[PDB]
């Protein structure tokens, strides 16, 4: 078999706010010159937020798809494909967020009077960037539940963009499932202080989550159990907490029970919404995808504090990612792992960071459950170092000169298309990165040639029970990585 079978596509994220809060496509001409640059570089496609808070701004079911229609048209004129994010979250409080885009005002209005629709920490701070899982199924939004809102939105998108869907412009629909569009709790909000190598806080204090928790413990036989109260604050270190120190609460029954409850709320949140997405896009030539954050800090300590916290119940003896991957399998979805570039040695020692290990764990789990795996770089990088790291992760065992590689990622979405990137020296490097992702081949317009043809979305396979999902917590050894890519940028 051909080298082309080694190709991994590359996408570029568009700038935040290319459609402003006013639902206006501000600078088509500018963008256009940029896109044309990417097309000549050999880039396969681009990724864009489809902000819920811009589209359904006016009131319920008052969608205005016009400015996005224009943008998609321009992308299509430029010969690029497109990855569309159903962004049901706010833009603004996270790293890199240069523009503020909130959720719909009319939703915000409701929260003015029912504060418990937001994620809440133990101190009672309400985070407005995303609606809490606790209201997925509460019909308090003018008669709709939150899941109905998301679902209606995706249906509308589907019907209103059907021409672009059928012309094959859109290749994947990333379903936003939490803050920054990631399936996670907002445990590390910059907007509340949080600073890097801090552990973050559990976000289950809104009333619906607290009531669910309380009923559940009571059924377990411990009505008396409460939500954690010894876990510290955003910027603690684990050892400084009752919850996470050795022999702390996290390894008690109560803690295990809690952690399981907490992490399972995510799994079910993701499963239910993907169900809705599957039905909305049924028949379309697209794949669905979700985003999983890379919480590499504290990875190297037994407690994995930041991971727990974000709702990833990952320990050294409990795989907290593989169950997500298994969940994705019934929906035929892709796991988009949002941190691919970092090296362990670039982290402060005191953060006990294990980014490379975390990567191998996550991709291996996906590959093992037989799903497709994609990823992004978490932070803006322009150096060969970062690029060669992404290339290694893309094809962990190198290129197969006589067939398809044994392990390969399904795609990688580079972080942001800025002025800096297009600078002459930066862009020259990038061009190389693109070439080596492409395995030394020229850009290949027909994906069928590299074994990526998209077939019409089928219906989801049947619900897998939580027990079965949870079997995937059994630790496995990762697949073997090369120490260095065989296809470096230098
Ligand atoms: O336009 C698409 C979306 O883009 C933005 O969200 C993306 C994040 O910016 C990107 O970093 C990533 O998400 C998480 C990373 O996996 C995780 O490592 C972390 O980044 C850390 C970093 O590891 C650490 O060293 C540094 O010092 O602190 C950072 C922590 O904040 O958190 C990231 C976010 O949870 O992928 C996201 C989605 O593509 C926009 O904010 C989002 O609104 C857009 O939808």
């Amino acid at each position: 078999s051909n080298m082309l079978l080694n190709y991994v596509p590359v996408y570029v994220m568009l700038p935040l706010g290319v459609v402003n809060v006013d639902n206006v496509f501000e600078d088509p001409d500018g963008l256009k010159e940029q896109l044309l640059q990417l097309r000549a570089a050999g880039v396969d496609g681009v990724m864009v937020d489809v902000w819920w808070g811009i589209i359904e701004l006016k009131g319920p079911k008052q969608y205005d798809w016009r400015a996005y229609r224009s943008l998609f048209q321009l992308v299509q004129e430029c010969g690029l494909t497109l990855q569309a994010i159903m962004s049901f979250h706010q833009c603004g409080g996270n790293v890199g967020d240069i523009v503020n885009i909130p959720i719909p005002q009319w939703v915000l209005d409701i929260g003015e009077s029912n504060h418990d629709i937001f994620y809440t920490n133990r101190s009672g701070t309400r985070n407005k960037e995303y609606l809490t899982v606790g209201v997925d199924n509460e019909p308090i939004f003018h008669g709709r539940t939150a899941i109905e809102i998301y679902s209606d939105y995706m249906k509308s998108f589907r019907e209103n963009m059907s021409d672009f869907l059928e012309s094959g412009l859109i290749i994947d629909i990333e379903v936003g499932l939490g803050p920054a569009g990631e399936l996670r709790y907002p445990s590390y909000p910059q907007s509340q202080g949080w600073e890097f190598p801090r552990i973050g806080e559990f976000q289950c204090y809104d009333k619906y989550l607290k009531a669910d928790f309380k009923a559940a413990v009571a059924r377990a036989g411990h009505p008396e159990w409460e939500l954690p109260d010894d876990a510290g604050k955003y910027n603690d270190v684990p050892e400084s907490t009752g919850f996470f120190k050795s022999n702390g609460t996290y390894v008690t029954e109560k803690g295990k029970f809690f952690l399981t409850w907490y992490s399972n709320k995510l799994l079910n949140h993701g499963d239910q919404i993907l169900d809705e997405a599957n039905k909305a896009f049924l028949g379309c030539k697209v794949k669905l995808a979700i985003k999983v954050s890379g919480i590499h800090w504290w990875y190297k300590v037994e407690n994995h504090a930041a991971e727990l916290t974000a709702g990833y119940y990952n320990l050294n003896d409990r795989d907290g990612y593989r169950p997500i991957a298994r969940m994705l399998s019934r929906h035929h979805a892709i796991l988009n792992f949002t941190c691919l570039e970092m090296r362990d040695s670039e982290q402060p020692s005191d953060a006990k960071s294990g980014p490379q290990e975390l990567v191998q764990q996550v991709l291996s789990g996906g590959w093992r459950e037989d799903i497709r795996v994609a990823g992004e770089n978490a932070l803006p990088r322009y150096d060969a170092t970062a690029y060669n790291q992404i290339i290694l992760n893309a094809k962990p065992q190198g290129v197969n000169n006589n067939g398809p590689p044994k392990l390969s990622m399904f795609g990688v979405t580079y972080l942001r298309l800025s002025d800096d990137l297009l600078q002459k020296s930066n862009f020259n490097i990038f061009k190389k990165f693109v070439l080596k992702m492409h395995a030394d081949q020229d850009y290949c317009a027909n994906p069928q040639k590299y074994n990526h043809a998209i077939t019409p979305l089928k219906p989801s396979a049947p619900k897998i029970p939580i027990e079965v999902l949870l079997e995937a917590t059994k630790p496995t050894l990762p697949f073997p990585w090369l120490p260095e890519t065989d296809m470096k940028v230098d």
